[PDB]
């Protein structure tokens, strides 16, 4: 029952961008396609996703922009799962273009990095059937 073009895996649908955006455009575009940007909880599906994104940067639908981090579909942030890069998030500023880094992405070996919400990153959508 996906769309055409979205791939289904686990009772959830997706689909991987093949160009970047930043993440409040990436957030908009997947609201728009009644989907959400990919809430990652659980080893099997983090996998999936690292299947289909290869060693891309690419954004995911968790960020901490007015405060303590949250998935857009509103799944705990803590008793949920994680797979930060090992001292990650850091709320890096040396970076230099303003603030820390409020917004998640997976890096190229899947493991997850906070950045700055601007960059342009590839991104993923996600439905549930
Ligand atoms: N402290 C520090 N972290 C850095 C530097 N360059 C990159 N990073 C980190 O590496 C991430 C990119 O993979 C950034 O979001 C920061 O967390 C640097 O010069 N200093
Ligand atoms: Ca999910
Ligand atoms: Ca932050
Ligand atoms: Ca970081
Ligand atoms: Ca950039």
């Amino acid at each position: 029952c996906c769309p055409v073009n979205w791939v289904e895996h686990e009772r959830s649908c997706y689909w991987f961008s093949r160009s970047g955006k930043a993440w409040a455009d990436a957030d908009n575009y997947c609201r728009l396609e009644d989907a959400h940007l990919v809430v990652v909880t659980s080893w099997e599906e983090q996998k999936f996703v690292q299947h289909h994104i290869g060693p891309v940067n690419t954004w995911m639908g968790l960020h901490d922009q007015n405060g303590p981090w949250k998935w857009v579909d509103g799944t705990d942030y803590e008793t949920g799962f994680k797979n930060w890069r090992p001292e990650q998030p850091d709320d890096w500023y040396g970076h230099g273009l303003g603030g820390g880094e409020d917004c998640a992405h997976f890096t190229d070996d899947g493991r997850w990095n906070d950045d700055v919400c601007q960059r342009p990153y590839r991104w993923v959508c996600e439905t549930e059937l």
